[PDB]
Formats: C-alpha cells, structure tokens, sequence
C-alpha cells in the first residue's frame, strides 16, 4: 500500500527513515506523502503530534505508527531495534487497528467559527489580563471561573499537561474528554469546583467571556490569539485515530514505563 | 405494585414517611419490604445508602428514591415539598429509569474469599502498622504503594470521599471505576504515580500485601478489620442500581447546587 | 505632618478621598505627595500595590493605610465607615507601626543588572517556548525545573497567587519567603520536589537558564519581557514596609473573613 | 565526657556501635546511658527518633548525632564509614552545635492535663467516627474542620508525614510550626482553609471538639487513644534539639539528596 515516514530531523531519526523506506523496498510499497495509508513517525511524541496534525483530514483512511529514537513516549512507543520487524507485518499487512478518541474544540467569533482537532488536549489563557470566563455545561450555567486558564485534554493527553494541573489519568478506550483548572482564585467571593472533571460523549462544555474577549488558545502543539471571541466549544469528536496494533503493550504498562521506572 | 420507605429516624423524616404512606393507601399499592419493587429513602445520602445495601440482593428488580428533608444530596435529590407529587406518579407507574455503575469488591484470604458491593467506594487502610502494598493491574505489578491507604470510587461516588483526595468527579453514564492515593510517600526510594487513575469496565486492579497481611477495608459505610488477607480485588461490577427517573435533575446541576451555590 | 491619599478612581473612592481631605484640613496635616509621611490608600489591595511601589524608594519613611471601598481586603483592611476616625488619631499622631518583609529580586544580563522590590511575589515564566531552569540554592544545584513557571511569595504575599498554587499561608511577622510550582512535569527523566519551599532570611534562591535566555518576570503587578538573562535571584529584603496600628485586626482573623466567611 | 550510643538492632548497626565504643576507648570517654552528654544514634530517622524521646528530659544537655546504616536521612545523615573519624573530633570536643525547633503539645481533660514534645510532628484523627472539631488560633474561631484529620509539623518535621500532605518544607532554622489537612471535605455547608498553615513561635492554636470527645493522638512515633478530651494545644515549644556539627551538609543539600537524587 501507500505510505510515508515523517522524522524528527536529528541525524538518528533520519537514518532510521532511510533504512526502513530501503527496506519497504523489498515489498509490494508505494512511497506516497499525499494520500498514504500508513504513516509511521520517527522521533518523539511530539514527532508525531506533528504527523498528526498533517493529515488530520484523512484520519479515517491512515493508521499510525510511532518509532521513538529518544525516551519512550506514549505515542512513539517502538525502540529503534524494532524497525525491521516494524516493516515485515506493515507490508503483509493484515494487522489489527486500535483507536482513541479526540477532541472537537469550535471557536465562534463575533468572524464566522474555526473548528479544531486535539490530540492531546486544549488550553485557554488570556491575552494578557486576568482569565475569567462562566463555564457553561449542556446550556447550564456551571461556574465562573477565574484564574490562569482551563485545558480539556483527551483520554491518551491525561499523560501530558492534564497530569502536571492534578488530572486523572484515563484509559484511551473511555470515550471521554476532562478539564481541569490552572492556578484557580476560590475565596468567599469567587467560587470554582477545583475538582477535575470527566464528560461523556455528547456533553457539550461551553467557555463564554465576560470581560475580555481576547484569549490565547492551544491545540496541542499551535497557541494562536484568538479575537473577538463569543464562545469556546468542546465536546468529544465522532472521529478517532487509528493505531496499528503488532503488538500488546498495554497504556497501563506505558504508564509504569514513562512515570514510576523502565 | 409492592413498595417501602425507609427513614433517617429524626421527627422530620418520620412524619413525612407516615404521610406519603397514607397518601399510597389511595392508590393500588401494597406495603411490603420483603419484596417491594419501589424503596423510598428518607433523609438524607447515608439515609440512601443504607437503603441501598438492606436491599442488594434484588438490586435488578428495584428502583430507588432519594427524599432530602436536610440539605440537597446526591441520591436524595427531592426536597420534602414535592413528596406528594412523588406519590402520585409512582402509583400510575409509567416512568422511566435511570443506571448508575457500582464496584466490585472482593477479598481473599488464606478462609476463602469474600464479596462486597459499593455504591459510592471502597478504601484500603493498615490495621495500625505501615500502610505497604503492590498495585497489579490486569496481572502486571504497577507499583509498590507506601502511605495511608487507596480508595476506589464509582463514577457517583468520586462526588463523596474521592472529591476529597484530589480526585476527579466523573458522569455516572461513564462506566469506570477511579482510583486514589491517601497521602502517598514518595522519594527517590519509593515512587508511586501520584495522578488519580481511572479505570474501564473490564480491567481488574489488585492490591497484594507486602509485609503486615491485615487491612481495614471500608466499603461505602462498613469498616471491618480483615485478617490474612492474600488478595483484594476491585473492578467495575456487573450489578448496577437502578432509579426511579421523574424530572430532569441533571448530575452536573447536582454537582453545582451542592458546591458551588444553590 | 505631610500625607497623601490615592484613590481607585471610581466615585466611591474619590468621594471619601475628598472627605478624608476636609476632614485632614481641620488638622495641623500638610497634603504633600512628593515627600509625605502618610500614604492612604482607598480602594482595594490593587489600589494598595501601586501606591506601595509609587513610592517604594522612601519606604522607611512612610506609614502606609489601606480602606477598601470594596470587598475586604488583606492590605486595604478599614472599612470606608472608618475613615472620620481614621483621619483623627493619624491626625494626632502617637500611634504603633508595623512592619512585613520585602522580596529584592534581582535580574543580570549579558546589559548590567536589575533590581525589583515585590510586596506580593515575583514570577518567572517563559517567552512562549518551554520553561526551564536550573535552581540553585545558596550555589547548590538544587534542580532542573521544567514547567510553566515558578513563584516566590512574600509572607503576605501568601493570601494572593501563591495561595492558588497551594503554597502555604504564612504569618508576616515571620521574615522568609516561599517558593511555589507552577505546573510541573515530573516524570523518571525530569524531577522536582513539588512541595512548596520555604526560605529564611540571607537565603538565595537564583534561577539560571538552561535553553531559552528570555523570561517573562513579574514582580506583583507589572510584567516584562526580559532578554539575554543571564540570572534571576531571590531573597528577603533588607527593606520593609511600614503600616500604621489603630486597631487590632490579626491576619488570622484577617484570613479567616477573606476566605471561611465574613 | 559521658556518651551513649543506640542501635536500630539490626547486625549491621551491632557492629558499628561496638566498634565506635572500643575506638571511644582510647579517649577519655565514660559511657554513661543515665546522664550522657553526647546521644549517637545508628540506623535510621526512627532509630534517631527513640534516641531523641528516650532522653527528652535532658535535652539542654545532649548534643545527638545521627548515622544511617541504610539510606540516607534527615537526623541520620553520616555514613557508616565515617563513624572511626566521628569517634575522634566528638572526643577531642571542641564541636560547633546546632539546633532545631520543637512542637509542645497539650492535652486537656475532663482528669487534668497532658503535655508531649515533638520532634516530627503531631496527628489528630477521629477514633472511628467522623472527624471534626473547631480551630481556635490565638482564642478566635478560626474553622470548623470536618475530615480525616489535622497535623502540626515542626520545622524538620516538614520533610516527613508533612510533605506527604502538600505541606511546604521550611528550613529548620525558622522558629514556627506547619498545620496541614488530611483528606478536608468542602462544600458550600462545610468550609475549610484548604492552604497549609505557618504559624511563628507564642502563637497557640487550639483544637477543640464539637461532638465526639475521644481522639487517636500521635506524637512522632507514639499513637494513643486519648477519651474525654476537651482540647488539644499547639505551639512552638521552648526547648530545643541540640546537634552536633562537625561538617556542613546544608539542609537543602540534604533535601536534594533524599528527593531529587544522591
Ligand atoms: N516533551 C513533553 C511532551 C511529551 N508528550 C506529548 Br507531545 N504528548 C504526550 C502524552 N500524551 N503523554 C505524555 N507525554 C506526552
Ligand atoms: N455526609 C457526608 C457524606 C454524604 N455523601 C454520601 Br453518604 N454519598 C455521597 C456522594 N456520592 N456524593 C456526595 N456526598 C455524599
Ligand atoms: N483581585 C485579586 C488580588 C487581590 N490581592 C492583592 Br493585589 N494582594 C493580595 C494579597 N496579598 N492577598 C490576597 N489577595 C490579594
Ligand atoms: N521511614 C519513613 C520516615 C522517615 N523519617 C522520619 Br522517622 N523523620 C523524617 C523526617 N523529618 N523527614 C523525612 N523522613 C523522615
């Protein structure tokens, strides 16, 4: 089939490319960066956030793969020394796919609206002034939080800035998204809930201002200043990324692994 | 059809409890609490649970009521002056029912094994030594947790004693089970991963002891000092609870009126 | 003696200002806001802030007041119903001061070198890209930092942001100051302490860069980017402020009606 | 002069302490268990611990010395092997001392009163029921505390069942003490600080029961139920810990080493 190979640019990453496209050579393999159908990230987890975002708009039709040259990640999650067996079962094909779900986060402005996909997850800070916005949950007026910002982070992100602002860690099969707060304000006057929280598929977390209008969104790995800015919209996507499975390696030995020793 | 109503035992409660009875002698409605297909509980979320766990052997042919005659509770979520209301749509059955997910607990010893259902968590402490024991989940040893104790939560449990450890509150339509550490010591000779863990259906989490082999083990309101314990064993349960659904009172309105403001 | 008054600009505050004044008229009270010996501040602990740091270069000649037109707050502690008996006895002078530590911070660069005086705290984030740095107490590598940012509070600085990071709240008679995280990433690669620090008078805590030379620093109220930074260095002040006491309100009490309830 | 040495009991520590006694020998050095001057512990903190409260009523008098066996610790932090050069500079006297802040605490009945010396910390906990009292600092109502427990902390103590609180590390040097939460609950009923507190020396804070009269004490290492209690009294004691010195192993080196790595 179609595929490609992104790297992380050090000279590591991309000899490890080089090998494993000489090696697809040996097999029915078309080399193609436009409509591959599998893309196998070389580097760190960052590495593939980036082949993530490349090619968010075929994500029905790609199944990835992460090689990691440097520490293990949570994505990148192949040690070097596997890349030739990487490309025998890749080519035979006939391997099984897992998938995790992402996050729909829409902007609407006083132009237009500007939807985005998230990895890992999203943050909202403001643009200079203090953050406060009212929280609104399924159209209920929840909260009115005020302090540094929120992130909403999907299942796998609980492992990236989720856990270092006291999230829960989740297994990726939960289709569910989690927000948490950034150093809130909580006195007599000001009240948020501190705890994280946990949605479901189909519960729609609104972000509304009520002063400034301006705030400095993230999506992974972009942080652009948002204008003008009515809402802030987050609710679990209908799409998923595909994973290739050639192997079992369970998020919960990933999460020893990375956190309490390899 | 067969039903009862349990009281908190305080005046308040008992007087509305003689009021709603005799406002179902106007109705097709036999009083039993053998077999009841409808319990009633009055006061307040204890109230409830012991309600709850009277009746766990017929969980799949009840569906409970919460009556709050003090402040607003999680499962007694109908204030006193919308009692006679309850009676009357009760009566002319045709209502709909709501599931909420429990935890499964079970102990092993070196005699046998025991069993024991949770409706909001149940937690692992030391019997007055060092509190020591290994993680395992789905068979793989995650970590050696050295501290006060371990508490598991159910989805509407995370509002109750999960809440106070630091962890988050999830929607009860998720089914999950949430893990949480009571003051864990960590240094650079023991590691423990800190972040809350959330569990799927399925995955089975294990604690083993290390060195003392007696555990206070609490399940919801229980306490009881076990001896010889080999094994406990938590994961999400087969069992669920169901209630008596008659108005939208949506869990995150709940989670607003109780710590945010009402 | 000479005094001055600044208000927080709404008509509430200019409204009393102008009282206070008459009402100082009636006394031998010079108005002079260029070398005063009184500085009354109406509005809230912003408005207290910028009238600390207007005049932060004749600090010990100043007894400062605070009156809050607002909420309470922890430095504009008097309520406005005060103020007639307020201008009275600072009128007749013989009354007590007192005193809270100071935070110097000071920045060197590859030019010359920079030094800041904070009431509240000094934080120290990045320039956009990742935050790290290398701490080094009393010229002891202590750790490599990586996250959002870091922290240094005053005694009663611990109220403001350093009580949003969970760092502790300390008496301000106590002459230290206290070091909080801002989200950090702690992993096997990558350690810090988490806890809160807390440090004694002639302890210097300096940051060093690692990476990135430029650092967003804040120092209460004012926020600058500053390049090429060879080093950031904390310690307790030399310098204090100076209150004047007419009353007995302790900072517990003070706590207490600010944050359980007034 | 007179000398002592305690063992943690294991072979290893044995060993080491007839060693050091024979090398004491060879000095003018009478062992003397009833009035030593000089307490040398072998193992561990806890061996340090009991040195420590074994001879409490004669602590103006000791300078103690603490060697670790096993890891590194906080009171024993010399290493086994330089015992034979710790046996000839504390012989030859002429040693710089320092010390450490201690935690008084008393007791009151309805008979009489008892008092305890800290040298880690002080626990309150609930003797099965749920835990709640009232805090008086300085004789005002400060909060009513509802949840598992409180815990006052000395200086050095921090670094102990403090840390694992979220309580700040203080450096031992300043003269205050540090009371954290144990698992608080909060809602919009029930209200507690949340923060960790630091209070300076004269300061009393006061516990004081609301319903349950009994409560599991602790003091360092000692757990006793105490019945019928009226309050519990916290401050920064009067007496001292006296340490020898003969070597600068800073604090925060000491820090760095237990926490980050050796
Ligand atoms: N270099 C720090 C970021 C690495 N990282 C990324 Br990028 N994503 C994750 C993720 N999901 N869990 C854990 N770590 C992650
Ligand atoms: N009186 C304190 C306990 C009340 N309580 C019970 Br009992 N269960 C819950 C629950 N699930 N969420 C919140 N509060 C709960
Ligand atoms: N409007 C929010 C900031 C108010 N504020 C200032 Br400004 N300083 C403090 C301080 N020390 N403690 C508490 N609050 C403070
Ligand atoms: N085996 C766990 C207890 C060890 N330990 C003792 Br005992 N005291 C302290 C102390 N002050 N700081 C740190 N650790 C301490």
């Amino acid at each position: 089939m179609k595929y490609m190979i992104t790297s992380k640019g050090d000279e590591k990453s991309d000899l490890l490319r080089l090998n494993m496209i000489a090696g697809f050579g040996e097999y029915d393999m078309e080399y193609d960066d436009v409509e591959p159908e599998i893309v196998i990230s070389i580097g760190g987890d960052g590495t593939f956030l980036s082949a993530f975002h490349q090619y968010e708009e075929r994500l029905d039709e790609i199944a990835f793969i992460g090689i990691h040259t440097g520490h293990l990640g949570f994505y990148a999650d192949w040690r070097p020394a596997e890349a030739d067996k990487l490309v025998k079962l890749l080519a035979k094909g006939e391997y099984q796919k897992v998938s995790y779900p992402l996050l729909k986060t829409t902007v609407k402005y006083g132009k237009k609206e500007a939807t985005y996909l998230a990895l890992n997850e999203s943050t909202v800070k403001s643009s200079g002034g203090p953050f406060v916005v009212d929280v609104v949950i399924n159209d209920i007026h929840f909260e009115r939080f005020r302090g540094d910002g929120l992130c909403m982070s999907t299942p796998s992100g609980t492992t990236a800035y989720n856990k270092s602002l006291g999230g829960a860690l989740m297994h990726p099969s939960i289709e569910a998204m989690q927000l948490t707060e950034m150093a809130s304000i909580n006195n007599r006057v000001y009240r948020t809930i501190g705890s994280p929280l946990v949605f479901p598929k189909h519960h729609v977390v609104s972000l509304q201002p009520v002063n400034d209008k301006d705030f400095q969104i993230s999506v992974d790995h972009l942080s652009i200043l948002h204008r003008d800015v009515q809402e802030i919209r987050y609710e679990v996507s209908a799409k998923k990324i595909h994973f290739a499975r050639f192997r079992s390696f369970p998020f919960w030995r990933r999460v020893h692994d990375s956190f309490i020793e390899d």
